């Protein structure tokens, strides 16, 4: 499995996901809107989300966008 | 298209990319930060990336630093 490290404009960091890592994740803060932290990468489940952040979990090469 | 062959302080090796090839990619290790090796020059589609390796795709010139 593929996934993205970064993302933006059209620059995109992509990953291969070590064996059995088939999710990619995408984690983002919930109330900040004034140029965010992103976190991404591979996941062998989709991450259990925290306080003020979400988690976008999907299964598909780069996806996590 | 033109991308970066090395990119420093502010010296830049620049190339001209072959026919077909519009996009510059950049090639570096996961795990290291004691002055890592980095890889960059043209491709006409995103290098597949390798195990403990990340691969920036982009398609503007000059655009891989």
């Amino acid at each position: 499995r593929l996934c993205l490290s970064d993302y933006s404009i059209f620059s995109e960091t992509i990953e291969i996901c070590p064996e059995g890592h088939n999710y990619c994740f995408k984690k983002f803060p919930k109330g900040i809107t004034r140029l965010p932290w992103v976190i991404r990468g591979c996941a062998a489940t989709c991450p259990k989300p925290e306080a003020q952040v979400y988690v976008d979990c999907c299964a598909r090469d780069k996806c996590n966008r």
